[PDB]
Formats: structure tokens, sequence, C-alpha cells
DNA sequence: CTGTGCAGACATTCAATTGTTA
DNA sequence: TAACAATTGAATGTCTGCACAG
């Protein structure tokens, strides 16, 4: 939002050049992939001559003295109220960006799921026929009839859920004696509720 | 972490629940 | 022991990964 309508920095000197090559190369190969497009690009930003290469530094330069200006305009303009904002939004964009990065890592590492809960287990199976338009709507009554729940009938569920604690904790312990092999000692539990820590 | 184009991955949204952690 | 993340589901976003250099 404040972040939203905030100057944006200048891209670099091989970046300018990469976006003005690009079009002109993608209409003279209109089947060809963006990533050979790129690695062709490079190769010409790589034979040019560095006179060449300083045309685009010295713009690059030219324009950081813009930036600085605008900045510098931009929040004199600012409220104490819509910085507090700005930095929260910053900060917001990169811890994000952080979390995604070790769920990522995690996900190619193969990682085991979490163990699924008894209510998981009714979700899964319950969700398809539930009553609504939204799967929003579709979760809410699931939800409902989940609370409505004799501990006769929660008691199925609760058993999936048990069985699911026994592949979690067995996935687990592969996983984690592969990521000792790996060097990845980091990855591993602190604290195991159902084994040694 | 920026530019591009796209394919495919992933976060949000409605909730509850729970292992792990601080 | 509270708080955080990740699960169940999907539609509907948005964001990354690749090919690069700065």
């Amino acid at each position: 939002s404040v972040l939203a309508s905030c100057p944006k920095k200048p891209v670099s000197s091989y970046l300018r050049f990469s976006k003005e090559q690009l079009p002109i190369f993608k209409a003279q190969n209109p089947d060809a992939k963006t990533t050979e497009l790129i690695r062709r690009i490079a190769q010409r930003w790589r034979e040019l001559p560095d006179s060449k290469k300083k045309i685009y530094q010295d713009a690059y330069r030219a324009e950081w003295q813009v930036y600085k200006e605008e900045i510098s305009r931009f929040k004199e303009q600012l409220t104490p109220s819509q910085i507090m904002s700005l930095e929260k939004e910053i900060m917001d964009k990169h811890l994000k960006r952080k979390a995604m990065t070790k769920k990522k890592e995690l996900t190619l590492l193969g990682k085991p799921k979490r163990p699924r809960s008894a209510y998981n287990v009714y979700v899964a199976e319950r969700f398809q026929e539930a009553k609504g338009d939204s799967p929003q709507e579709k979760l809410k009554t699931v939800k409902e009839n989940w609370k409505n729940l004799s501990d006769s009938e929660k008691e199925l569920y609760i058993q999936h859920a048990k069985e699911d604690e026994t592949r979690y904790h067995n996935e687990m312990k592969s996983w984690e004696e592969q990521m000792i092999e790996v060097g990845r000692k980091d990855l591993l539990r602190r604290t195991i509720k159902k084994q040694r820590k």
C-alpha cells in the first residue's frame, strides 16, 4: 500500500541491456524458450566492449541519483504512521520470503508430512460432500459437524490419527537418518515427543 | 534481489489441531 | 506452556525457477 506507491530502485547495467534486448530476440525466435534467449543475451553482454558497458553503468549511476532524490522526497511527504506502516510492509515482505525459502529447501530434501490429526482425517473424508458453494463455506460446514461429533464417532478418526502418528515417527527416523548422512544435522529435531531427542 | 516469460509451485481463505520450539 | 507452522480441501490468486550479471 505505502510500499506499493514507493519509488523503485533502478536495475543494473546488465539487467537494462537484458530488458531492451529480450523483445528483439523474442521477435526473431518466437518459439524459442526465454531461458535460452537469456543465455544468448548474457553472451552478447559479455562480448560487448567495456566502453559500451560504461554507457550502461553511467546511466545506472545517474539513475541512482534520481532514486536518492525520489526516495527522500517520498519519505519527506509521509506521516509517522505511514512510515511505520512502510517499515512493517518491508519487514513482512522479507520474513515471508525467508519463510518460503526454508519451506522449499525442506520440500526439496523430501521431508515427511506432519502427523494428520483426527480432525484432518475427518476433513479429508467429509469435504467433497459438505454443503456450501465455495470451499470456504464447505469447510465451515465440516467444522460445524465435527463440533457436534459423538466421541464414539470421533474415535474412528482418532484411530486413523494414531496410525499416521506411527508413519510420521518412522518416516522421520529415516529422513533424519538421511539428513545426518548428507551433512544437514541442523535440520534435526532438538526434542522428540514419542522418542529420545 | 532485481529484469523477462511462462510453467508450475505455492500462499490465502474458510477452522481446528498439534508437534516442536522458544 | 503459549505461539508458530503445517496439516486436511479447493478456488483463486501470487510468486518463484530457470537462463544470466551486478
